[PDB]
């Protein structure tokens, strides 16, 4: 596998979004992964509607601003036969009744793939598929104030994840401790957070923060 991967430079990744004060991280992770796979297939990068997922994917098991799962989101798009664009169905940061309109659908999928729970298996997926939806333990003050460098939190759990994000690559940089590898992760907390909305998460460090514990992507 490659030593460094960045799908943003290949055109797979839309700009950083902001979920506001709604527990909809799962919807942004899922649209991010489906935005990448749709571009892989059509060569067109179109931002997808998280509000569509928040409002409409309850029958698949999601609960709006109170949480959800990326796999449930991919199942909705398959069961529903489409997903509306961000411009047609914009984000309001609040759960409402479903307003899906197939005329404005711009995405489809035919299921999803669950990656084995090993950082080695994740590395392979990122290297060959595109951006990957993942879950992490983001519940630590150090994650809120992250600015730069490789993030490592000694009391992060790898069993208890609470936040869905998007791995868009991986790489390295020399560090004091010689733990130099990282996952490149796109968040949904706006541009102001982290490094332009991104974070470098420690890689090959005992599945840090559970990044490899619930990874998946849609099949288009
Ligand atoms: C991210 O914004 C969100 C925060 C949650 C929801 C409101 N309070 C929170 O702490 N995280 C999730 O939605 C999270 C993402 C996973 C990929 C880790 N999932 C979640 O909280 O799921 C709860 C749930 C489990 C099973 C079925 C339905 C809901
Ligand atoms: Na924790």
């Amino acid at each position: 596998a490659p030593r460094s991967v960045d799908w943003r430079e290949k055109g797979y990744v839309t700009p950083v979004k902001n979920q506001g004060q709604c527990g909809s991280c799962w919807a942004f992770s899922a649209t991010g992964a489906l935005e990448g796979q749709m571009f892989r297939k059509t060569g067109r990068l179109i931002s997808l509607s998280e509000q569509n997922l928040v409002d409409c994917s309850g029958p698949q098991g999601n609960e709006g601003c109170n949480g959800g799962l990326m796999d449930y989101a991919f199942q909705y798009v398959q069961d529903n036969g489409g997903l509306d664009s961000e411009e047609s169905y914009p984000y309001e940061a609040t759960e409402e009744s479903c307003k899906y309109n197939p005329k404005y659908s711009v995405a489809n999928d035919a299921g999803f793939v669950d990656i084995p729970k090993q950082e080695k298996a994740l590395m392979k997926a990122v290297a060959t598929v595109g951006p990957i939806s993942v879950a992490i333990d983001a519940g630590h003050e150090s994650f809120l104030f992250y600015k730069e460098g490789i993030y490592f939190e000694p009391d992060c759990s790898s069993e208890d994840m609470d936040h869905g994000v998007l791995v868009v690559g991986y790489g390295f940089e020399s560090t004091e401790s010689d733990n130099n590898k990282y996952w490149l992760v796109k968040n949904s907390w706006g541009e102001e957070w982290g490094m332009g909305g991104y974070v470098k998460m420690a890689k090959d460090r005992r599945n840090h923060c559970g990044i490899a514990s619930a990874a998946s992507y849609p099949t288009v």
